[PDB]
This record gives structure tokens, sequence and C-alpha cells, in this order.
């Protein structure tokens, strides 16, 4: 049978999807940085030897950058591919602002890339992680795929941005080319065996694995970036989507690229949006801690609200996100509890 | 610090501008890969050897693709550059829409490696070559530097809306960068000498050359893509604006830069649209000859009208089109006479 190459395999999102196209019975090859992942004892990245493990199954990998062309082609010319899902990038730690050229280098360099290698090689199918942020500062709610696109804040947005117009224009010049660009929301939660999650390097910058680390007791407080939005509480409103459920959704794609859909954009989120207060006092129900937080400036770029309108994916991808609320958190949790510090070495 | 890099200086505005730059007393290093230029006998492309011999200076030049990450590195520790007028790209034969990847690499992928080089050697003065393309269907005309930009058409006028995007925020980045982005309308026209103009390879895509063909003889007629729209007589609108006058603009923002300006943005036009028809008529009084035309379908996303508000480039770049349409006509003819197979074959 033919593989599925996974790039930034070894990432948040990227593991939760290897171990969901195992166990759904399809072979991929991953290939990894490391820029954001972290190494194992041996060669594979952890959190990928951990998914091997949970699945009973091998993982194929190969450390390799997106931008090493060389390197790229040789992998293209090795297997045989029957689909691409890329999730290699440099995501925002709230420095794409400060390193644009990075950005536009990693991301739009790289993916350009990759899609000439792939069409080389005549690999026409692809899934792309994009994000919520291509619309912007929403101008309406909730934000279905007909949103406006394009005006983005930063960097980091414009990049996911034009990548999106690119194989837009892509698959509008060739028709054999089947591209599925899923727009997700805000990922979080782990897989429920407690044995792999999100590992963020230093102070996080997102807000749920700051959470997870007041509440382990890491760190004393929560910093809450503003109360003064236009919303319920004051403080920021997102739409959180389970990690796994979000995985799952990367099953569905490669299904609907199977239907030569050409080019598709499907919204991945549940349609629920929670501001920062209600995501500390789920997390304190999860972890059965008290949660301390602290309000300071806003910070820059921020909207009020942002959440899904999830019907399309529904519909047209044959996915819905099942997993709610607490179920994000106590899995977080269960994941925070036993790995205390995140990924590390086998003793 | 001292030289100003040209890319893709052997094309049509390049080897323009190469020949005011060193009118003008600068020191130009030239590279290109002869994607979309003729080469002559020697090592220059034909259009540079010629500017060499019309300036009777002479053209410092390199071979290679913007793409070369090895290559641009070994020139920039060859040579001190003190700023950069990228040319370089691909342009759309009406291609872009079908071939989009090779649009995206090298005009996206090899203006990204350019600005990586720009920025490692500490070379953050730059001088863009954009589109009136990036405002996409007119909203209102004429149109200024503050219509709104971006939901291009094509890959190649978003490749261009792209590109601006990505220097605005390395300007914001890093205040030390100075950019200076030039939204041409449609050059035409050549240089006085009628050594040197524009050299397209097989049936021309773009007006000017199309007429000056079917003048010489080289078509039987042009081809006129509808004649029904709103503008005066049917026939789409245009601002022409003379080869010349564009690359002299490129000198105004080279100064521009030295006072340390920032990214700013400028149409570069007459302010003075002309239609298909207006144009067949001024090629056949300054040809001598007779331009027979039939009128034809639409061609796809084109606008009806479109031309510039040159204000802002008068006031802010102190540089004015000084060349009018008989004197556009006049010298495209020259350089269509005197070379009826263009550079060479
Ligand atoms: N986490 C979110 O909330 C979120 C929301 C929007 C969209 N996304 C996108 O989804 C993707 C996955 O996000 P994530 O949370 O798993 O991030 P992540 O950082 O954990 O995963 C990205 C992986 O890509 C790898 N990588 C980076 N640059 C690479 C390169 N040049 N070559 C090869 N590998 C490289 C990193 O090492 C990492 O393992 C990214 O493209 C991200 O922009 C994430
Ligand atoms: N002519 C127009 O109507 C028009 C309109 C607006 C903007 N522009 C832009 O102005 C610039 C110059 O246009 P032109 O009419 O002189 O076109 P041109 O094709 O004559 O000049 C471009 C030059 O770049 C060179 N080149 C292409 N790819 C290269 C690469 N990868 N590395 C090095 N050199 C490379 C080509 O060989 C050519 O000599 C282009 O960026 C074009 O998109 C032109
Ligand atoms: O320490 C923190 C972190 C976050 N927040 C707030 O919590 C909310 C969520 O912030 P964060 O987790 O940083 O999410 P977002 O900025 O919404 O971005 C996440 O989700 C986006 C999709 O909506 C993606 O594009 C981004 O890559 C991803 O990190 C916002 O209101 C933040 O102001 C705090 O108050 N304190
Ligand atoms: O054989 C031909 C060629 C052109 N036209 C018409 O002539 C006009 C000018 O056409 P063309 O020379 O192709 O220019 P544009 O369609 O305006 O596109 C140009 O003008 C933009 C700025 O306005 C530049 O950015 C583009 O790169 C440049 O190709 C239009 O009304 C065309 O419909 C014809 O009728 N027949
Ligand atoms: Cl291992
Ligand atoms: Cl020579
Ligand atoms: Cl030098
Ligand atoms: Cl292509
Ligand atoms: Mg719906």
């Amino acid at each position: 049978a033919e593989k599925v190459l996974v790039t930034g395999g070894a990432g948040y999102i990227g593991s939760h999807t290897v171990l969901e196209l195992l166990e759904a019975g399809y072979l991929p090859v991953v290939i990894d940085n490391f820029h954001n992942a972290f190494r194992g004892g041996g060669s594979l990245p952890e959190s990928l030897r951990r998914v091997q493990e949970l699945t009973g199954r091998s993982v194929e990998f190969e450390e390799m950058d997106i931008l090493d062309q060389g390197a790229l082609q040789r992998l293209f010319k090795k297997y045989s591919f029957m689909a691409v899902i890329h999730f290699a990038g440099l995501k925002a730690m709230g420095e794409s602002v400060q390193k644009p050229l990075d950005y536009y280098r990693v991301n739009l360099t790289g993916t350009i890339q990759l899609l000439e290698i792939m069409k080389a090689h005549g690999v026409k199918n692809l899934v792309f992680s994009s994000s919520a942020t291509v619309y912007g500062n929403p101008q309406y709610l909730p934000l279905d795929e007909a949103h406006p696109t394009g005006g983005c804040t930063n960097p980091y947005g414009k990049s996911k941005f034009f990548i999106e117009e690119m194989i837009r224009d892509l698959c509008q010049a060739d028709k054999t080319w089947n591209v599925v660009l899923l727009r997700y929301f805000n990922p979080t939660g782990a897989h429920a065996s407690g044995c792999i999650g999100e590992d963020p390097q230093g102070i996080p910058n997102n807000l749920m694995p700051y959470v997870s680390q007041v509440a382990i007791g890491r760190r004393e407080a929560l910093n809450v970036f503003g109360n003064d939005y236009d919303t319920e509480d004051g403080t920021g409103v997102r739409d959180y989507i389970h990690v796994v459920d979000l995985a799952k959704g990367h099953i569905a794609a490669l299904r609907k690229l199977k239907e030569q859909c050409g080019c598709r954009i499907y919204n991945l989120g549940t349609g629920t949006g929670y501001s920062v207060l209600q995501m500390v006092q789920a997390m304190e129900k999860a972890s059965g801690k008290k949660i301390p937080y602290k309000v300071v400036a806003r910070r820059e770029g921020d909207v009020a609200a942002c959440y899904a309108n999830p019907s399309l994916a529904q519909e047209e991808l044959g996915w819905t996100a099942a997993l709610g609320l607490d179920r994000m958190c106590e899995d977080l949790w269960r994941w925070q509890k036993q790995n205390p510090s995140g990924f590390g070495t086998q003793a």
C-alpha cells in the first residue's frame, strides 16, 4: 500500500495525528527537524516512541528539515506517497511580528518547496494545517468558512493565508490536485492514555499549558491578559477543541481527498467558545486544585472573541468534535500529572 | 556601501534603469539568469552590451539566479552594496493562471532569499518592482496609493501583493530597513536611441508590442479584446508610461532611501489613460503604417480601465513622467523599425 507523509509529525498535533493514522490502518512516514519537539533517548522523538508503544505499531521516521531540498527529494523518490499531511512550520511564541523572515522562509518557502517536490513526484493530495487566524479580527461570529480571510495581524497568520491562497490557485490551475485546508481553532487536551500531550519548551505562550502548569505547582499564578474585552466576563473567548478530535479530523480529510474533492476548506472547531476564566474554572474542577491568577495588561494583537461555525465540516467531512470541555481538561490534567515536566528520555 | 545591485537588470525595465543609473553616476552590478533576456556574442546580455556602448560606461554583470543561495552569498561577499533594485521575476505571458508554482517559486521564494541575504549582509535598502495589478479591479479612478490592495485575480498579481506585504512586515520589525515599493502602470516605449527596447519572444501578450509587430508587418492584425466596456470608446483604457521615465523614477527612489524613509509606496504612472484604439491610432501616426484590427471577445480577467493618481509620487518622490503619448509611440516605433527581430535571432 501507499504511504502518507506526515511533516512536523513529532509535534503536538502531528504526534496525535500519527497515533490516529496508525490506529486507522494507515502507514505513515514522518519527518521532523526537532525545532519544537523533544528528542528521545533513541532515534525517535519521544512523542513518537510513545505513540509506537501505545499503538503497538511501528513509526517510520526521518529527521529532516522541509527546507532541505535534497533530503526531501530523496524521500519522495524512496516512497510512494498517496498523500501528505503538512504540520511542519513555525508557530508563534508571539515571535512572528519580530522575525517576519523566519516565518516567510519556514512556512512560505518551505511549503512552496514541498508542493514543488510533491508535483514532481506525482503526489497531488494534500492536507494542510491552517488556522482561524487567517480570518483576522472577526467581523462577525461565529466564523464560517465564508468569512473574509487575509488582513491578519501578524506574519504567522499572513503566512498561513498566503499558503491557502497559493494552494487554491494551484488547484484552480490543475484539476488533478486535491487539497484539504483545515483551519484549526484552539487545540487542547491530550491522548486519553496521559502518555503524550503538549510539551512546551520554557514558559508557555498559550493558555492551557500555563494553566496546567499552575495547577501542577510549577507556576504560582496564571497571568490573565486583559479583562476589559467586550465579552461576558471581559476575558478572551476561544473555541477550544480536543486535540484527539482534531487529529481524527485529519483522517476525515484523507477520506475526502479520495473523493477527488479538489480544493476544500474546513474549520476544525467545536462551535463553542469559553473565556479565560471559564477555562481556569474547568481546570480547577479537573485537577482538584485552586488555580490562582492575576489580571495583567492586554497582549498585543489579541482578539476579543473567536469561535467557529462547524457545520460545513460536519456536513462535508462527516466529522464532528466529540469531546467536551470536561474531557479536554481531564485529559490535559492526566498528561500534566503523569508527566510533571513534559517529555523526558527513558530511564 | 557603494554599489547598487540590480536584479533582472538585463530585462526591459531593468536595462533601461541600468542605463539611467550609469548616466546619473551610479555603479551598478547586474545579475540575471537569461530566463527572459537575450544573450549577446560575449558575456553580457545584448541589452546590456548595448547599454555599455550607449553610455560609454562599463557594465558589471554576473550571470546567476536569485534562487541560488550559494551564488547570492558569493555575490554579497564580492561586492559592497548600498542598495538593491529588484526587477528579477516572472511576468505573465498570461501564464500565471496556469503555472502557479513557477510564479510562487521565482517571485516569492526568490524575493525571500534575496531579502534574507540583504539582511545577513546589512544591505537594508531596497527598491521593488510592484504593479498596479495589486489594486485589483478598480473601485474608483484614478488609483491612488490608498485604494484597497489584495484580492488580486492572478497568481502573478497575488505574488506582487504578497511581496509588498512581506516587505511591509520586515520594515515594521526592523526600523533600520528602507524600502520603496513602485507600483508601475503600463510600461511602454524605449530609449531614444532606438538601440534597446522590449524584446518579447513569440506572440506578444501585451498590447504595444503586438501593435508594433502589426505595423512592421510581422502580424496581420491586432486582436482587440472587447469593445463593450464602460469606457469612452468601449475598448480598455490604461495608463501607458514611458520606460525612460519609469527608469528615472528608480533613481528618485534611490534618493528616497537615503532619507531613511522606512517603507514607502508609490505609483509610477502618467495619470493619463488611453484606449486600445487611441494607442493604435497614435502608432499609425508614429509609424506611417496601417495597423488593421479585429474586435474579439473580452480577455479573461481584463479590467475596463486602469490609470494612476500620480500626486503622491510627485509630492514625496519629487518625480513625474515627462514623456507623452507621441514620444512613447515615436520611441517604440524607432526600436521596432530599427530592430525588426528584437535583439537577435
Ligand atoms: N497549536 C495550535 O493552536 C495551532 C492552531 C493553528 C494552526 N496550527 C498549526 O498546526 C501545525 C501544528 O501545530 P502544533 O501545535 O502541533 O505545533 P508544533 O510546534 O508542536 O508542531 C510543529 C512541528 O513542526 C516541526 N518543524 C518546524 N519547523 C520545521 C522544519 N523546517 N522542518 C521540519 N519540521 C519542522 C517542529 O519541530 C514541530 O514538531 C503548525 O503548522 C501550526 O502552525 C496550530
Ligand atoms: N512590463 C510590465 O508591464 C510590468 C508591469 C508591472 C510590474 N512589472 C515588473 O517589473 C519587473 C521587470 O519587468 P520587465 O518588463 O522588465 O520584465 P523582463 O522579463 O524583461 O525582466 C525581468 C528580468 O528578470 C530576469 N529573471 C527572471 N527570473 C530570474 C531569476 N530567477 N533570477 C535572475 N534573473 C531572473 C529575466 O531573465 C529578465 O531579464 C518584473 O518584476 C515585472 O514583474 C513589469
Ligand atoms: O498566559 C496566557 C495565555 C493566554 N491568555 C489568553 O487566553 C486566550 C487564548 O490565548 P492562546 O492560548 O495564546 O490562544 P490564541 O492566541 O487564541 O492562539 C491559539 O489558537 C489560534 C487559533 O485560534 C492559533 O492560530 C494559535 O497558533 C494558537 O496558539 C486569549 O484570550 C489570551 O489572551 C491569557 O490570559 N494568559
Ligand atoms: O493583443 C492585445 C493586447 C492587449 N489588448 C488590450 O490592451 C490593453 C492593455 O493590455 P496589456 O498590455 O495586456 O496590459 P494589462 O492587461 O493592463 O496588464 C498590464 O498592466 C498592469 C498594470 O496596469 C501590469 O502590472 C501588467 O503586468 C501588465 O501586463 C487591455 O485593455 C487589453 O485588453 C488588446 O486588445 N489586444
Ligand atoms: Cl527510538
Ligand atoms: Cl560582451
Ligand atoms: Cl565593491
Ligand atoms: Cl505549477
Ligand atoms: Mg453550515
